[PDB]
């Protein structure tokens, strides 16, 4: 896998906007493992149908809160380094 699995176990504290986003799809806590944050971001992208229907590795967010948080108009789910950095922009480590 692109990023070692041990990275998903890191305990993190989402900043206010990201925390609001996570809770809007049913997250229940103030702190998460990175694996949990990824899961809930996945539910958000699904629920708002932001992925390209035919090219499902592309997520569009130029006009969505997700784009505000990530700082991009769209991204590929295949490029994990960028996902890591985009998420960490919105976190502090516990
Ligand atoms: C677009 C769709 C169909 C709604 N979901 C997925 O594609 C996807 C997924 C999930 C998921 O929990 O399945 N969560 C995602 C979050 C983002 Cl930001 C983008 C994709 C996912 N699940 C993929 O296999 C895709 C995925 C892609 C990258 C990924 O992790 C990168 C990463 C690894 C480790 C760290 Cl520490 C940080 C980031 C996790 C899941």
């Amino acid at each position: 896998m692109q990023i070692p699995a041990s990275e998903q176990e890191t305990l993190v504290r989402p900043k206010p906007l990201l925390l609001k986003l996570l809770k809007s799809v049913g997250a229940q806590k103030d702190t998460y493992t990175m694996k949990e944050v990824l899961f809930y971001l996945g539910q958000y992208i699904m629920t708002k149908r932001l992925y390209d229907e035919k090219q499902q590795h592309i997520v569009y967010c130029s006009n969505d809160l997700l784009g505000d948080l990530f700082g991009v108009p769209s991204f590929s789910v295949k490029e994990h380094r960028k996902i890591y950095t985009m998420i960490y922009r919105n976190l502090v480590v516990v």
